């Protein structure tokens, strides 16, 4: 179990205004962190939002929230279910901002709703140095669908943080799960971005922005043009049929859908080609690595917690870390979810 604990500093806040904070479970005997961020959409405008608030509150407040959650997947201190990092200090963090972890807007007389995921990052990372994460060695930034979006957009800010705090000796890296997405033809959103960017007062990581430029901001949600541009490591899990990805192209076969279903395939696929470390299977599903059964896929032979490892051998001969499926249908891959 990870234990809950608010924000001490009360200003740093959910879309309506309570307290955010973050779930932790430490483990005094390790050097390693790992930040996780929780996913679950966004809304860009106030009857957006409003419809969120009466439907999905726990992504809005932290008011009904438990004092404990389970940790699962990577978040499991079980070597069995988490061959990878079982002994290092987990965090959990709710996501309570709906936007996309970029968000640096306080409500106010002219807000109705906060969006300060950005900040809210960077407020759980000042108050964990108190509790052990000064004598880190490595943190690990991990997020699955918008959290694993927010990873790319916020790394980066991480390290630039610590570097600045005095910690130029704590290791910062990312790992993005199910938040590369491309911007491609519906079969029958990049608007709903601009609309929210401007609506949350959201940021993007600095070399990004100044690419694509005041109104353009938009372009640094999606993978493959943003992450050239990032400093830090970081290791994109994603697989080839992301069923978010679908639903923004209005999929729900003839031979128009085949080719259409192929070609997205073969396109994340060429996203991937100088991505060095990089985990892509050939099936359709949704988010992975909070998932129990995450040891279970394997691609090329090589399973996940595997492929991590070596990421990490290769920072520090069989133990490869690009592995990108090159089947072109879902479920190819004999190891998919069912
Ligand atoms: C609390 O957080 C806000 C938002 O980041 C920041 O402006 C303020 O300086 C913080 N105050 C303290 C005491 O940490
Ligand atoms: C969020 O969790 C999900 O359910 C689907 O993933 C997403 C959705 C939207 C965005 C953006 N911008 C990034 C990732």
């Amino acid at each position: 179990d990870l234990r809950l604990h608010l924000l001490l500093n009360t200003s740093v806040t959910c879309n309506d205004g309570s307290p955010a904070g973050y779930y932790l479970k430490e483990s005094r005997g390790s050097r390693r962190w790992l930040l996780f961020l929780e996913g679950g959409w966004y809304c860009f405008n106030r009857e957006n939002c409003d419809s969120r608030y009466d439907t999905m509150r726990r992504l809005m407040s932290s008011r009904d929230w438990p004092r404990t959650r389970t940790g699962t997947g990577i978040l499991s201190s079980q070597p069995e279910e988490n061959p990878y990092w079982w002994n290092a200090n987990m965090v959990f963090i709710p996501y309570c901002s709906s936007d996309v972890w970029s968000g640096a807007s306080s409500k106010s007389e002219k807000n109705e709703y906060a969006f300060m995921g950005a900040l809210i990052i960077q407020e759980v990372v000042r108050e964990l140095l108190g509790r052990g994460l000064s004598g880190a060695k490595v943190l690990l930034l991990a997020g699955s669908s918008a959290g694993g979006t927010g990873v790319l957009l916020n790394v980066d800010r991480v390290a630039e943080q610590l570097e600045k705090l005095g910690y130029p000796a704590i290791q910062v890296r990312g790992l993005a799960d199910s938040g590369w997405f491309l911007d491609n033809k519906q079969y029958r959103p990049t608007e709903a971005i601009r609309r929210g960017i401007r609506y949350w007062n959201g940021v993007v990581p600095e070399r990004c922005r100044r690419q694509f430029q005041e109104g353009e901001e938009w372009n640094c949600f999606f993978g493959y043009k943003v992450y050239p541009t990032l400093r830090s490591p970081v290791f994109v899990v994603q697989w080839l049929f992301d069923e978010a990805q679908l639903t923004v192209d209005n999929v729900h076969v003839q031979e128009g859908l085949r080719l259409y279903i192929q070609n997205l395939g073969r396109e994340l696929r060429h996203t991937l080609k100088d991505v060095p470390a990089s985990f892509a299977p050939a099936c359709l599903s949704h988010e992975i690595i909070i998932r129990s059964h995450w040891t279970d896929v394997q691609v090329k032979g090589t399973s996940l917690p595997r492929a991590l490892h070596c990421w990490d051998r290769s920072l520090h001969k069989g133990c490869p870390v690009h592995l990108v499926d090159s089947c072109p249908w879902p479920h190819c891959n004999p190891s998919c979810p069912t």
